[PDB]
């Protein structure tokens, strides 16, 4: 009970396999890139004790950091059933941002000059909820920001967001979660030492 | 007001249903239909959200008291299923529109209710239903916000074999409708001979 939010959500992401370590074993995501790591925090939403931690972090963060927020929008899909649950806990509005249309995107009411924060699931290059960003602002909203569960930390995403002028809080991060990892056994020191490798270079890793 | 003529004069006031008996919109089916709902909407007003989610969990709470998980359709259903879930501390998993369809963790004959927003024919969330049971969940109903009350939709679930509960529905929605001046009473007869039926109610 003295770890931090991003040490306690690392903890059950791995304990409920919501992600794997497999550096010596490693995935192949799309694209032949071989990684260690594999994150579906979509299965946070069916053990409701860490998605409970999940939501309750989430209004806290977003308290402190966008304490003037009027509406919660969740990214397609993943993000909407975090966004849901958090704007039912704040009693806000409730809006969702679709990856393409179908004054096309956003699903619900947002009137002009509201003032939104945006829920993600996951950041790896944050292209994904930049451009639900953009939809948004295109649609009327004044976007205060973006909080996500958990983030690789690629230093791409960090340009983007930068380059952009938005901020991003996330929840947890890699380098929690490797090192929460090792304390707990999940991975020995030489598949730690290749997850460090990993957020160095996605392709050299190895 | 009942529960189910309460949402609907909410639905009304928030423009979450367009009623137009007398200028119809088209279904691709080639169908003229004089009512079209966008309940996303309810989405952006807590008081209105908050009567909806409330209503899923007490008619869930009576009707599934064995339900295990929470499945929205993918993409409406999603948020109502997802605040349904939390407020009940159960499980939530939703399941995709194609092609693995359940997102989240399902295990082998855990009971599940589905949430839908609106039911026209059903043929969306019974599709929706079919792939978890394929998958291995116990279907144990479909819970919705709407219904345009339409024999397709019966007849659907009938065969199926699949409860469907509703918040609210046409009838009870049309009546405001006409209470409130939404609609006159040429509108509401257009719109009560469209739900008998589809084809022929302009004739
Ligand atoms: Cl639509």
């Amino acid at each position: 009970a003295a770890m931090t939010l991003a040490s306690q959500i690392a903890t059950q992401l791995l304990d409920i396999k919501a992600v794997y370590l497999k550096p010596e074993d490693p995935f192949t995501w799309a694209s032949g890139i071989k990684s260690p790591i594999y994150t579906d925090n979509r299965v946070t939403l069916s053990y409701p004790k860490t998605r409970d931690l999940i939501e309750n972090g989430f209004v806290e963060t977003i308290k402190a950091h966008f304490p003037e927020v009027e509406v919660i929008a969740g990214t397609a899909t993943a993000g909407i059933p975090h966004g849901a649950i958090i704007a039912d806990k704040m009693t806000l509005p409730f809006a969702y941002i679709r990856s393409k249309p179908k004054g096309n995107q956003i699903e619900g009411r947002v009137l002009k000059g509201q003032k939104m924060v945006i829920i993600e699931d996951l950041i790896s290059t944050g292209g994904s909820v930049l451009d639900a960003a953009a939809a948004a602002s295109r649609e009327g909203a004044d976007v205060l920001g973006v909080v996500a569960i958990f983030t690789y930390e690629l230093p791409k995403a960090s340009q983007n967001f930068k380059e952009a002028g938005i901020k991003l809080i996330t929840l947890s991060n890699y380098t929690e979660l490797i090192a929460v990892a090792k304390l707990q056994g999940y991975i020995t020191n030489d598949g730690l030492h290749l997850l460090k490798k990993f957020k160095e270079d996605q392709v050299n890793w190895q």
